[PDB]
């Protein structure tokens, strides 16, 4: 019903100290590891999708591709 909330957030480190959705829906201090293999991790409470800084999942916005 709530269509949830895919909250994309780019982090500097791979292991992210997440919490959850609403106060009563998590927030116990949880650390999720972002795999460079894909570039993101999701927390099924607030649906916070953490993208790794500069990862292949962070290849949006605009390309560069070097020479």
């Amino acid at each position: 019903m709530t269509i949830q909330a895919p909250e994309t957030k780019i982090v500097d480190k791979s292991r992210v100290a997440c919490d959850g959705g609403e106060g009563a829906l998590g927030h116990p201090r949880v650390w999720l590891q972002i795999p460079e293999d894909t570039g993101w991790v999701e927390c099924p409470y607030c649906d916070c999708k953490y993208v790794l800084k500069g990862s292949k999942a962070d290849a949006l916005e605009h390309h560069h591709h070097h020479h």
